[PDB]
């Protein structure tokens, strides 16, 4: 079977992994700064605090604007890939499998505290073959100093190209009546991507790559993503983000989710998600070709009832993602609120637990992990907890 192969195991080794969010990647005025959002830098005590914990994997995002000197170079300044470098190998000495990208560099969207610094910019490339020459020797040019500076690491260390490539419009925009214009330009900056980390030499040749469709979504990207021509093989996987249903998981208008749930977004639960991992499935894991989720999560609750849904959101997910050899990295910005951008659960300085975090990240981590074979999606289900409204 396909789906038994070398690469999906890799793939499943990732296991429940967290995200150094709002960290390496947080930027302000166009230049990023591992402090700039108010996280704490990490220490060697973040990556053992992960380890302890059950994670198996941490992804951090970076985002390069600010480091990056002129064309036609664009060479990274030194002290912020050995930061990068540091990091990464604090992370291996803890035992994880580690994820680094090109973050904000490429966000999209109107509300950005860099307005005019994102150099990585996918409507003007769209509207110009010259403009996506430029942008694409930039890439070409990140991700060979990127390859060199890790050339001696092995397949521990994962390179993601790209983060949640996109017009602003978050996928319901001109990408679906422009003639599939958007998608093929991503396409083209994944393949370049790969060509430069297979170009950096040592062990960038057999390195896992992660590759992202639009804007990270599981639908565009099972519709429209081309997985690059590689010089070697079953060295690729699916990268996708999912915060579904976002009025419940991001924005938390609503506070219950599932069967059970009265305040919930209308028609859209666990079979809904579900659908949405079996596409994922069904196009690339069957296949042979791993998946996982760069980012996943929902944010926390003010309300103990309400808290509940949330973790039943998790076991019920995690659980779906495992069944379907799918790897999952939580999304943790460090902020310790209740609802909208509360999704810290481990301080990011620290490795110990934020507030009533422990029981969320116990959560995710031991529905993937079981392995009862009576522990199922349907007894998940039926310990649903009882809504408060």
């Amino acid at each position: 079977r396909p789906m038994d192969n070398e690469a999906v195991q890799f793939g499943m080794s990732m296991g429940i992994g967290w995200n150094l969010g709002n960290q390496m990647d947080a930027h302000y005025d166009g230049c990023s700064y591992e402090t700039g959002w108010g996280n704490k830098a990490a220490t060697q005590q973040t990556f053992n605090g992960l380890a302890k914990a059950g994670f198996r994997s941490v992804r951090i995002p970076v985002t390069w604007m600010g480091h990056i000197g002129n064309a036609p170079t664009y060479a990274i300044e030194r002290g912020w890939l050995d930061r990068v470098d540091e990091l990464v190998h604090m992370a291996h000495k803890a035992g994880l499998i580690v994820i680094i990208n090109i973050h904000h560099d490429g966000f999209g969207a109107a509300d950005t505290p860099s307005k005019g610094s994102h150099w990585l910019d996918l409507p003007a490339a769209v509207a110009s073959e010259e403009r996506n020459q430029l942008i694409k020797q930039e890439l070409t040019m990140i991700w060979l100093q990127i390859g060199k500076r890790f050339a001696n690491d092995g397949e521990w260390l994962v390179f993601e190209t790209l983060n949640e490539i996109q017009d602003g419009d978050w996928g319901n925009g001109n990408n679906r009546r422009d003639g599939g214009a958007q998608y093929r330009v991503l396409n083209e900056w994944n393949q370049v991507c790969v060509d430069a980390i297979r170009a950096a030499g040592g062990k960038n040749e057999t390195r896992y790559i992660g590759v992202p469709g639009y804007v990270c979504n599981p639908d565009l990207t099972v519709e429209n993503l081309v997985l690059p021509e590689d010089v070697v093989p079953n060295r690729l996987m699916v990268a996708v983000h999912s915060y579904d249903p976002w009025d419940y998981a991001g924005s938390a208008k609503y506070n219950e989710w599932g069967h059970t749930g009265k305040d919930v977004v209308p028609g859209v639960g666990e079979e809904a998600y579900v659908g949405m991992l079996n596409r994922l499935f069904n196009m690339y894991i069957r296949r042979g070709v791993p998946v996982y989720f760069g980012e996943f999560g929902a944010v926390r609750r003010a309300s103990k009832a309400d808290e509940e849904f949330r973790l039943y959101y998790f076991r019920y997910i995690c659980k779906a993602m495992r069944d379907r050899r799918i790897s999952a990295l939580y999304w943790d910005n460090g902020n310790s609120k209740a609802g909208n951008d509360g999704f810290g659960v481990i301080d990011h300085a620290t490795g110990r637990f934020i507030g009533n975090g422990e029981q969320a990240v116990r959560a995710m981590i031991d529905s993937w992990e079981n392995n009862d074979p009576n522990y199922t999606l349907q007894s998940i289900y039926d310990s649903a907890p009882e809504s408060s409204r």
